[PDB]
């Protein structure tokens, strides 16, 4: 970003009108020009079920291949979206739930509430980190 110095250029993949692939970039060298891989999310849409799955990857610079990073899981019930975001355990070999979001919304799609958590690890359990109404809800 502009504070850190840092500049990314992604390229998106796209299949049946949707973005099914965002692949990040960064370029570090001049000699060559070549836009190095970074990072890479890949999107599994399924309409009849309202859940939309992001799967993210880093590069691995040692190995020069993609790891597992994250997933985001976004969940759709009309006036409700659900966001749950997990990271990849290495010496796990599964995903630890890590944050969750919920938005609620009029049927206006004027956002009504929003709710942030994290997990406790300890006891399994969603800690609230944010509660907050709209001002024009507020009310
Ligand atoms: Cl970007
Ligand atoms: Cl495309
Ligand atoms: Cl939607």
């Amino acid at each position: 970003g502009t504070n850190n110095g840092k500049q990314f250029i992604h390229n998106d993949t796209m299949e049946g009108g949707k973005l099914v692939c965002r692949e990040i970039y960064a370029m570090n060298d001049a000699a060559s020009g070549i836009l190095n891989p970074v990072k890479m999310y890949k999107y599994s849409y399924d309409t009849d079920q309202q859940k939309t799955v992001k799967s993210t990857y880093a590069w691995n610079i040692f190995k020069n291949t993609w790891e597992t990073e994250s997933r985001t899981v976004i969940s759709r019930y009309e006036t409700e979206t659900s966001v749950e975001y997990s990271v990849w355990n290495k010496e796990k070999g599964s995903f630890d739930l890590s944050k969750k979001y919920i938005y609620i919304t009029d049927n206006n799609n004027q956002l009504i509430a929003q709710y942030a958590y994290k997990m406790n690890s300890r006891t399994n359990q969603w800690i609230l980190e944010k509660d907050a109404l709209t001002p024009i809800y507020e009310n």
